[PDB]
């Protein structure tokens, strides 16, 4: 599975939408998720990240590691995503920021 981790807050570009064969993404405010059940491992989402927010559930940094279990929890719970949207607005402004999990909205 791959694991969208904490860059993604607050910018959520949805390039990595368009990309995946299976719709494995689900939607919340400020943040999207994979769905580990669903993800088939195919990498072709993480080149598209512009946050560079996805790795492969294997490959989470250190600091990172909660948002494995925090995809698969809110995944459940967030409706699913098929279409790019545009990008938050001020998501630039966010981009590289370390620290986003604070900002998280449910
Ligand atoms: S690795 Fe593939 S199946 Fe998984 S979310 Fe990404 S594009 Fe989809
Ligand atoms: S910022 Fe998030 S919405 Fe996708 S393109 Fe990157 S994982």
């Amino acid at each position: 599975a791959f694991v969208v981790t904490d860059n993604c807050i607050k910018c959520k570009y949805t390039d990595c939408v368009e990309v995946c064969p299976v719709d494995a993404f689900y939607e919340g405010p400020n943040f999207l998720v994979i769905h580990p059940d669903e993800c088939i491992d195919c990498a072709l989402c993480e080149p598209e990240c512009p946050a560079q927010a996805i790795f492969s559930e294997d490959e989470v940094p250190e600091d990172m590691q909660e948002f494995i279990q925090l995809n698969a929890e809110l995944a459940e719970v967030w409706p699913n995503i098929t279409e790019k949207k545009d990008p938050l607005p001020d998501a630039e402004d966010w981009d590289g920021v370390k620290g986003k999990l604070q900002h998280l909205e449910r």
